[PDB]
């Protein structure tokens, strides 16, 4: 996983990425991880903000950075977001503080690794880099 998430304590892996318990139903589009609301959220990897939304739908706050070539790493479900757009940012760099805004049941951050674009498609960050 050359992007995979390696967020620290308090933060608690606790969805995978992927089809769901059983055969049929939902298929989550990252990788949840739990924490209280206002944890703040350091950046995995570092690169460029080239997205930012509020909303209250899906993913609700949440940022793009593209981290490489093709490759944008999203952070959702914020309850404040604090990368601004252009903003260079390094790993560590706190980003945002964990929320459950939008489509989220309580308080994680929803990790996202989308390839062709801030809305491209979602990959696997546990498995695409090898
Ligand atoms: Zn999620």
């Amino acid at each position: 996983g050359a992007f995979a998430p390696h967020f620290g304590s308090p933060f608690v892996r606790t969805s995978d990425y992927g089809k769901r318990p059983g055969l049929y139903g939902d298929f989550h589009t990252g990788i949840d991880y739990a924490a209280p609301t206002g944890t703040p959220i350091p950046a995995q990897y570092p690169g460029l903000v080239d997205w930012v939304q509020s909303s209250s739908i899906g993913l609700g706050e949440h940022v793009g950075i593209k981290v490489a070539d093709n490759l944008w790493a999203m952070y959702g479900h914020m309850s404040r977001i604090r990368a601004k757009m252009g903003d260079k940012v390094k790993a560590g760099q706190i980003v945002g503080d964990v929320g459950s805004s939008g489509w989220s049941t309580g308080p994680a951050v929803h990790y996202e690794l989308r390839k062709g674009g801030p809305n491209g498609q979602h990959v696997n960050p546990d498995t695409y880099g090898g």
